């Protein structure tokens, strides 16, 4: 079976003091032996928070990396440095990179074929805009973000892909759970396509976009969601019971 | 007079046992008592530097960051997250990021502004390329660059400005100390001409380009050159002879 995953985006928010809160919170809160959870600071925080983890269900991830480990690119986060302080991901392909910071399809396929192979974690997130799903494009948009990274990336056991309707993050918008299991569905029959059967059954496929502790048990019983890209939410004491939606 | 400023980017390099072995060589080196000496490593570093400087003439700086300090900007580096670590200082506009990730004028000015008035300094990088160069630009380029953040700031206080031959990096060409004189003596006296004698006079002009412990010496009569951004070389001993080179 396919293992919950809860990863939590703590965009451009935190400080020592409240990321200590968070993951003592984590520390002591009661969560499930069978979750695999990703705490994603902003990489000024990423040792201290691999610091303070005391539990094996949760790992750190950086928010963002370069194609390159090392050289003159001022400014960027390298996947070697995300290992030397002991976190294990990181996410590609986020909506507000994509929109804001250029970055284009094939980038985000570099950059995860890149972070693979150093052996660090990728969650992949993809997304339609609120015009692209009027105009029914929502699958087409998906899956040409996913050819760009299948055409660089054979295997995708370290992956895992977040789904994120553009319109559905920090509207507190969130897709019905009943559209989201559908369009799960939809994107892990054109993984198997591509992939194979068995490695699109074992593919974690999360939600993300206004995902919180009120709507997370929504979709407990969705069999094609397997887990949560936690915004906002990640940064308050409901990411816990969210941790917890399907206990 | 003007204060002697060096800075260290390391760029994309390092690790903690870097950082380790940088801070402890600069915390126990004798260097001038006056001098000003910023050390700029990935953002990942920057908590563990600034726990193991000593030396009150070294402060920590970061390589880039936003022009917001909190917020749904996932992969950035905020300023508020920079002073909350110790860190004091932002490289802004260097040519990497000009460059490789279309950080245009504006953008940088708005991060300038925002990040001064956030109470962390800025060192402002500026430079014209070979190309540029080559077609009689040199000022009209850096004069642009610099007005753009004019419209934007006009209390330099906390600010240096780098001055980056981007015209020498690996063309064949290399720039001078009687270059970089010429240049930054032209930089200072447009920026008199908007900002005042006073604060024109004030202002510390670095040389950004190739500067190592051999070379930095042959700097040291230059009246405008005010010190160093300094490359590849702030990840090694001699970044100490760099500090040392107008004793
Ligand atoms: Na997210």
């Amino acid at each position: 079976a396919r293992t919950f995953f809860v990863g939590g985006n703590f965009k451009l928010n935190g400080s020592k003091q409240s990321i200590k809160e968070i993951v003592e919170r984590l520390n002591t809160a009661s969560i499930p032996e069978n979750v695999e959870v990703v705490i994603c600071p902003p990489a000024t925080y990423l040792d201290y928070s691999v610091s303070l983890v005391k539990k094996p269900q949760v790992t750190v991830g950086a928010q963002n990396a370069y194609l390159k480990a090392s050289g003159a690119f001022t400014g960027e986060n390298s996947v070697d440095q995300i290992k030397d302080v002991g976190a294990k991901w990181v996410i590609l392909g986020h909506s507000e990179r994509r929109s804001y910071f250029h970055e284009d399809d094939k980038f985000i396929a570099d950059k995860t074929k890149f972070a693979l192979g150093q052996g660090v974690g990728v969650i992949l997130s993809i997304g339609e805009t609120l015009e692209e799903k009027k105009a029914g494009k929502t699958l087409d948009v998906v899956e040409r973000q996913l050819n760009a990274v299948l055409e660089e990336v054979k295997d995708w056991t370290n992956v895992v892909v977040a789904y994120e309707p553009v319109w559905a993050i920090g509207t507190g918008l969130a897709a019905t759970p009943e559209d989201a299991q559908d369009i799960h569905a939809s994107i892990r029959k054109f993984l198997a396509s591509k992939l194979g059967d068995k490695a699109a059954s074992e593919l974690r496929i999360l939600y993300g976009g206004s995902a919180n502790g009120s709507n997370a048990v929504t979709f407990k019983d969705k069999a094609d969601v397997d887990g949560f890209l936690v915004g906002g939410a990640s940064l308050k004491p409901e990411f816990v019971d969210i941790i917890n939606s399907r206990n």
